[PDB]
């Protein structure tokens, strides 16, 4: 049971107004993956929680393209399968990505090995009729996938 | 119950290898925040879950810095409470940025307005290997964060 709710931007702004009114300098401390030392927690005037922070949805396709690149890059070829070689297609609604990643993602993709049979395809995101939006996004996703094996990530 | 476990990289590699041995092309579909159309779900051979993809730790300070910026921008236009103003420090263990986001986080920081009394202080992260007394690494990091904080009011986030 937590004595507080996740901050709004206006609620956070109101918290900042209280700090400005007070006027004393403020330090907000964030540790590594394992959190903070005892000494940090003991010295705090206020202990806040990052447990409601989530992955922004535009980064889902970024994390997934990285996962796929990392996994492909340790697969071993099959010098016995004259297959129609398998091609992998990431089809994602292209919700707008933060500034700090939007262009790094593009250069990150362009550094994928040429030998990697991967393409990323980004569907225009509908302008938010939720149901007709999803039908139209799905129409294009299915056009791209064609006769492929379809895996959804929901 | 979910009939699968979050992939790590060797497990996803084995999955990709199974697709290679099968040979048919594969499409992986990711909707927007509202998800996927019924036609898409009806057509899926498998339906996978993104519910375990978490915020990478290095982006925590990025999202906190962004929140503070967006919150600060809507505080009182510029009528400040005094000519001895509150300064805010974001003191954060600087774990290494993912490759796709690499430089970007520093240009975003540069684009902050000069009149926003916000400053990011990155504390060097301990080497987190197999050995690694994670208690010691935490004590040292914590020591450096406390030194940066000085006599400020200290707000922790964990």
């Amino acid at each position: 049971m937590i004595p507080g709710k996740p901050f709004d931007t206006p609620q956070l702004a109101a918290e900042l107004e209280r700090w400005k009114l007070d006027g004393r300098d403020v330090s907000l401390l964030i540790g590594g993956p394992e959190g903070l030392s005892p000494a940090c927690k003991a010295a705090a005037e206020q202990s806040w929680s990052l447990s409601a922070l989530t992955l922004p949805h535009p980064l889902v396709r970024v994390l997934v393209a990285e996962s796929l690149y990392r996994a492909w890059s340790i697969t071993t070829n099959h010098p016995y399968h004259r297959e129609g070689s398998m091609k992998l297609q990431l089809v994602a609604v292209g919700t707008k990505m933060p500034d700090w990643v939007q262009t790094g993602f593009t250069e990150y993709l362009r550094r994928f090995p040429k030998d990697m049979p991967f393409e990323l395809i980004e569907i225009p995101a509908g302008k938010r009729d939720i149901k007709r939006i999803l039908d139209k996004e799905g129409e294009q996703m299915l056009a791209a996938a064609g006769k492929n094996r379809i895996v959804t990530l929901d």
